């Protein structure tokens, strides 16, 4: 007998159950293998995985944020090198770069699922505001015009803010800036992933355009006090006409209707992020699976990773979590005719961009999460009036620390 244990990060209200619903076909076909999941929340996962990699007090397998894979894989003796042990031909090509350490041929993770952030909107709010959501969000400038018409629009006598986005420190702080920087024609690092470049003229143009949506009263300023989960909940309670969110919120809003009669789910659509002067760009994230080098059943652990990559497990995991599969064949399933999920798939395939898969990137995100949240503190005027000039200084200070981190490699 073999007791396979794995850590998972939560994106639903029942993560352990969702997972067991997906691996049940595997366990029914391998009676000598048991699988026990354990939840590790996102804010603790990097610290916990890093500690477990060196102490050996670890499960056999852990989910890992795609942007962290290289950081963990670069830890000597931390993970099983998967190079050649998994068949990557079946995978969506673009998902594989985050499974390797950039500049090496070393694959330390297997892509598990993909996610991007799309523009959710209230159909009823748009109709009343005279906003056509199929056309009026297409570009930065049209998006901004639409927000002005949606600002303070009322549905059933309650005012909505035009755009609700979090500003508090969680991992999504940098993710929510990413595609504004990209769409302006900037990037976080050079091609090699070895120096920071997000104080460039173009990067700052994107930072200024996005952050000043709140200065101008279009993005809701009080919501910048809150984190992603709180703003997701607020949108589900009707607080905002629009919000940029991942696909998993659809599970939450569907449950809110089933349990509470909250019909928000029936009032929303989703469209791609607005196009900037560089063309359209979107955040590409998701998670990979890795096998700890300390695993005493690497044969079974590797067997379980291959099952998670099977067409049926990918379809079923996508159904329960709303995440996108990383296996091309899953998308032939009728389920992906869904009007909302189609948007996330088209956006990530055509316009998705993932960070450089470098070992220092995980540590960089810690600095991004604290550093860039100071931009929202500036906008929120908690220490003096807002000024763009203070944002520029915040960004330059973050860049210096990122460069020192990248130089450790
Ligand atoms: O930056 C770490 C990893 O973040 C992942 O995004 C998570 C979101 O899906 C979730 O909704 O919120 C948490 C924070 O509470 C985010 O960490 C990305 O999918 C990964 O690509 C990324 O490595």
């Amino acid at each position: 007998s073999v007791k396979l244990t794995m850590w998972i990060m939560p994106n639903s209200d029942t993560p352990d159950q969702d997972l067991l619903k997906v691996v049940k076909p595997f366990t029914d076909a391998n009676p000598h293998i048991t699988v026990e999941p354990t939840v590790v929340d996102w804010s603790a996962a990097l610290t916990k995985i890093t500690a477990a990699a060196t102490s050996g007090e670890a499960p056999d397998i852990t989910q890992v944020g795609s942007t962290w894979t290289a950081a963990i894989g670069a830890m000597e003796g931390a993970l099983v090198e998967l190079t050649g042990k998994i068949d990557t031909s079946a995978f969506v090509e673009s998902t594989l770069q985050s499974a390797y350490i950039k500049g090496t041929d070393k694959m330390f993770g297997m892509p598990w699922f993909t996610e991007t952030r799309a523009l959710f909107y209230r159909k009823d709010a748009c109709e009343k505001a005279g906003v056509n959501p199929e056309t009026d969000f297409a570009t930065w400038d049209k998006f901004k015009d639409a927000l002005k018409k949606l600002n303070g629009i009322e549905v059933d006598g309650k005012k909505l803010a035009a755009l609700g986005m979090p500003g508090k420190n969680d991992w999504n702080v940098v993710h929510n800036f990413s595609w504004w920087i990209y769409g302006a024609g900037g990037d976080f690092v050079n091609e090699e992933g070895t120096q920071a470049t997000f104080s460039s003229e173009n990067a700052l143009k994107g930072i200024k355009f996005y952050s000043e949506l709140a200065v101008e009263g279009l993005m809701d300023e009080p919501s910048l006090e809150k984190n992603t989960s709180d703003i997701e909940s607020a949108f589900g309670d009707g607080a905002y006409a629009t919000a940029f969110m991942g696909p998993w919120v659809i599970s939450s809003y569907t449950k809110n209707k089933e349990e509470n009669g909250n019909d928000l789910i029936d009032k929303i659509g989703v469209t791609m992020v607005p196009e900037g002067p560089a063309g359209r760009y979107a955040f590409m994230g998701g998670s990979n699976l890795v096998i700890f080098n300390s695993s005493k059943n690497k044969d079974e652990a590797l067997e379980l990773l291959k099952f998670f990559a099977s067409k049926e497990a990918q379809v079923e995991y996508s159904k329960v979590s709303k995440m996108l599969p990383v296996v091309k064949a899953a998308y032939e399933d009728p389920y992906f005719e869904d009007s909302l999920m189609k948007v996330f798939k088209e956006q990530v395939d055509k316009y998705g961009k993932h960070y450089a898969s470098v070992p220092g990137w995980a540590s960089a995100e810690v600095i991004f999460s604290e550093g860039l949240s100071k931009i929202w503190d500036n906008v929120m005027e908690v220490d003096g009036a807002y000024s763009y000039d203070k944002t520029v200084q915040i960004v330059k200070d973050v860049e210096s620390q990122i460069n020192q981190i990248l130089q450790e490699t």
